[PDB]
């Protein structure tokens, strides 16, 4: 920006989606570190998530718009195009990884359920962001190398080798997302099997005490404590409201992990449907709108990395008073 030789002034109206992607995040980090009621290997991940998120903002966000500012031709020296691409292909892969990581251990934790949680926990964390790296390191030495496989045209900064696109967005994206759907969707089922049968004897027995019937509840208890001692003498709130609350935050915490890989494959498939579909037909279709198409749906999958808190907040006491408290304490 210097600012002389800019193009595109009502672009810089996206900073304020920089400034909640990074603040949004940096909001969890500082909650998942400051709320001790945060600590445990899933708020550990989404902390590291949150890490890379607010990493996408501060440095992958803001060169895209930089290069809105100047019509998509690099304003920056022609070494940060490739860096800048690397960065992306980290971050947002570390997500994806993470979260399938998330819904991962979650499904091995549900089958065979049987170091510690807070070093494993580092473990998983540590594997995900190497293969984050891994996948990135390569694009800075074919892009300087090469600089015809990340500059297209001579002036816009976009990954053009057919193969490398499709190599990593099967390995970068189609495999995790499909990993993950597939872990969610036998987890929220075995998840359902098992606490049915709690569930189903206890609205029995709690429906013939709301009669008054009686004789309808005995068997209720016997097949609830099949599926410990709180029934066999039966009152209501002790045994019952433990064991039936750890149910129901598991199935609140179900839909919140359901609702952030939705999201996220939601706003980030546009993207790569148009992408691939893009070198599906190399000739023969309008490329133009591709570009065009694509130039606003990179920036779809970017402001996925700033909705998580919020998603957070709207399903989280813990998140949600930190934020506030936080926000207005601090400042
Ligand atoms: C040399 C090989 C091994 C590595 O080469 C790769 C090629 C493609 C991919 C798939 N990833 C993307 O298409 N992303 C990042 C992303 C990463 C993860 C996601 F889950 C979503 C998006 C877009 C995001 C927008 N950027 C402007 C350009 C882009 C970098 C290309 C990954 C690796």
């Amino acid at each position: 920006k210097f600012p002389d030789g800019v193009q595109n002034w009502p672009a810089l109206s996206i900073v304020i989606i920089i400034i909640m992607t990074i603040g949004g995040n940096i909001l969890v980090i500082m909650a998942v570190s400051m709320e001790k009621k945060l600590h445990n290997a899933t708020n550990y991940f989404l902390m590291s998530l949150a890490i890379a998120d607010m990493l996408v903002g501060l440095l992958v966000m803001p060169l895209s718009l930089l290069a809105i500012l100047y019509d998509y031709v690099w304003p920056l020296p022609r070494y940060l195009c490739p860096v800048w691409i690397s960065l992306d292909v980290l971050f947002s892969t570390a997500s994806i990884m993470h979260l399938c990581a998330i819904s991962l251990d979650r499904y091995v934790a549900i089958r065979n359920p049987i170091f510690n949680s807070r070093t494993k926990a580092i473990m998983k964390i540590a594997i995900v962001w190497a293969i984050s790296i891994g996948v990135s390191v390569p694009i800075p030495v074919i892009g300087l190398r090469d600089e015809e496989k990340v500059f297209v045209n001579n002036t816009t900064c976009v990954l053009n080798d057919p193969n490398f696109v499709l190599i990593g967005s099967f390995v970068a994206f189609f495999i995790p997302l499909t990993i993950m759907v597939i872990t969610y969707c036998l987890t929220i089922y075995v998840l359902r099997r098992q606490a049915a049968d709690l569930e189903d004897n206890w609205e029995t027995l709690n429906d013939n005490l709301k009669v008054i019937a009686l004789t309808k509840m005995r068997a209720a208890a016997l097949d609830a404590q099949k599926a410990r001692h709180g029934f066999d003498i039966l009152t209501r709130n002790a045994y019952i409201q433990k064991y039936l609350q750890a149910i129901n935050n598991e199935r609140k915490a179900s839909k919140v992990l359901g609702i952030v890989f939705f999201v996220f494959l939601i706003m980030w498939c546009p993207f790569f449907i148009t992408n691939i579909l893009s070198v599906l037909c190399e000739k023969s279709c309008n490329q133009k709108l591709m570009e065009k198409l694509l130039n606003v749906f990179v920036w779809i999958g970017y402001v996925n990395s700033g909705i998580n808190p919020l998603v957070y907040t709207l399903f989280n006491k813990i998140y949600r008073r930190a934020f506030s408290n936080y926000l207005r304490c601090n400042y």
